[PDB]
């Protein structure tokens, strides 16, 4: 079972980054080639702390990916229109057809995090979401899904610069959060016990230096998508 | 034991002129059903399988009548086509879910995948095993929430669909759309059987009953298919804490 | 051919209890005229507008009785919300198209854009103003292919409208429903009027025809419903080289 | 009016392009700023010959910008499912949000191009499609959308090479590459018809792909500031 505890937040990645990251990303255009021609959907969760650094990581993992083969979908806390149906159906709404390529910029897992903390879901619907989206997730992956689920984590004082440089760049609520990361903690601790499988692991990316986490974003998917094309008999 | 099996069924069961006032009071008390669901937001999911012409359309044509048609969809289900089978085989039913407090009918449903699907070969031998305990997480997923199942299966004798089947070629409305696979599939009938009682071997849940229902005689039938619905949502309802 | 206006409308006409039997055969052609659109893959667009409780639910109800309802869907369309102001206003009502073949009733539609949401100011005067025109271009390229729509406004007297207010406080299962919106429409029903009568001079159109019920008396009206319908998907079915045969 | 016959598939341009890239990259992503922020949606439609660089333009353009904010549909031929609507159906359901970035590679104009030229369409379908397109792109643009629309055009030896270098890494592009005159005709009486000052069509030519892709850029940022300019609001930094 993995914990936050065991992340060491002060890995650091050079200046090879350059290098690494170009080859990756190469990889990861093969690698929409290899999911387009045999009919494969890939969904990408992310999750993390604010500005832990989870845009930066998409974009660098989509940087030399066909735009017409993919779907990056900013998620927010339900809506009126999204409460009239179960909280998975807007999930449903925007799978990726086989082949496709799905990210979520926070997910289905908002049932068991900020509706959770703030109260949203009552104590019986995140209790039993656990269940539920591992039910989801399976019957995706038994059809022909690939599904991988990042946690992105930074230190106090590394979100804090990060807030710092955000409100300078004019490119609340979020400094009142900060307030509450250890519940997020533990949140999300339970979240990694209860949800990492097989068909669908969590990978928690120590998020401090940016370019160690976007290159460890790249490794992770890439060789989880080499795994299962291992284990249906393709070339990749 | 007490796993349900169509060969259970009494299919001589009939009902008499008692179909008039029976079938008015139950109509109006669906109609307030129908209110009682919208007040309190919870969405209702009729399923209904069966037999070819074992009267699924005449018994959700006497259910709805006195519910507000604004309330409602009934939708005609086939077997996946090619836009379908780009996503995975549920996708196009969460599509089709009511909202919080709506009605959503469905004339064949999901469960195509562990029948005509299984039957024809549409889906393989692990895709239709493995479609039991996903369509049980399904339901469970939505009767959590806010949404009442139930699911009918409309079973006549052999020799009554054929006379219906007969019945249905000289009726002017009814001539212009039948199949002639609906004649080939009389013959794969005993799979049908078979494949419908693993169904209700391994589908039928307190959360998503399956209600078996003797249709030789239409009237029996859609009375039935009344009386189950009305008593599943109340059932439902005390369970939430509500009163009818 | 000519201007409709509400004001032409006689609230006094009325039909006898010779409504049952021209009522069943009217419901049985309406079956037949279903199966007529499904064979030939026709969709159908019924939309209903008029005062509050002239009678829109009602009429629908009789129209689709003997319909078969895996080929219908009928619409209660509310203003705009949020989640709907974020594309522009027609995008709900194509999301809600039939396809061909089926029947697709809007319990009001499009046309909120030039009355409640012109009354209301929900929309501004450049958007309403506009809206004709767009209106008749979205029906336009709808009929243009394999749709045929027809539109009826329901109309009442402001006594039969009060009388019926009070009827469904009473109705077990009318009264639980909240109706303050029907009592802000009602204060503002002469504007109403000359906002339909606008909406009837600019769309009013040979390929999607508005159609005034005088609603006092319901049945002449739910009958009045039906037979328009029928008459026009004759006409449109001659039209496109077809016919429609009971 | 515009005719392909009038473009000079002879412009190129050289190594400026990456500097020019990259500060029109930029300023795309402003662009996308300001169109979040004011709750106006942008609509990018690409037509154009087989392997005339489209793919490539849209990569440049949004290379930049935020993907959670933008999406890119490849549009086909309209299949049976979809053949159940009005041909407009299913743009609608495409339509992004205001505030939204929608990319049509091919789109509606379908209708008047492969549609005409292959039948898909009879006479009166696809001759009243101009006006139907206007109407669609007018109701859009009058509320809190922009349109622009691209015409890549490539010279018929550029093509094949680029059809050799494909093949080296379908039938329906040696197809269309057979009926080109065709499709010429057609394009020039769309651009006679549905050039449109809310909604125009801006002729690429497409041999040099760097100069291409600038031009698209340039040419969205433009329209963009032009139509902020007409809303009474400042795109600028």
């Amino acid at each position: 079972q993995n914990i936050k505890n065991l992340d060491l937040s002060i890995e650091l990645d050079k200046k090879m980054y350059k290098k690494k990251l170009k080859v990756l990303q190469y990889e990861m255009l093969n690698a929409q080639q290899f999911l387009l021609k045999n009919k494969i959907g890939l969904i990408l969760v992310f999750e993390g702390m604010d500005a832990a650094g989870k845009g930066g990581a998409i974009k660098r993992l989509i940087e030399r990916v066909d735009p017409r083969g993919y779907v990056v979908h900013p998620i927010s806390a339900p809506q009126p229109h999204e409460l009239r149906y179960n909280y998975l159906q807007r999930f449903w709404r925007k799978l990726p057809q086989h082949g496709q390529i799905a990210v979520f910029d926070r997910s289905w897992y908002g049932r068991v995090l900020v509706e959770r903390i703030e109260g949203f879901a009552t104590k019986d619907e995140w209790s039993r979401a656990y269940e539920e989206i591992n039910n989801f997730e399976k019957i995706l992956t038994a059809g022909d899904y690939i599904i991988i689920k990042f946690w992105l984590h930074v230190s106090d004082e590394e979100q804090l610069k990060r807030f710092k440089e955000r409100e300078q760049n004019p490119y609340d609520e979020d400094w009142r959060n900060r307030e509450k990361s250890p519940q997020y903690i533990e949140a999300a601790n339970e979240m990694f016990e209860k949800t990492d499988k097989k068909n669908a692991p969590w990978v928690l990316v120590a998020g401090n230096d940016k370019k160690y986490a976007r290159v460890q974003v790249l490794q992770e998917t890439l060789a989880h998508i080499e795994r299962e094309a291992l284990k249906r008999g393709l070339h990749l």
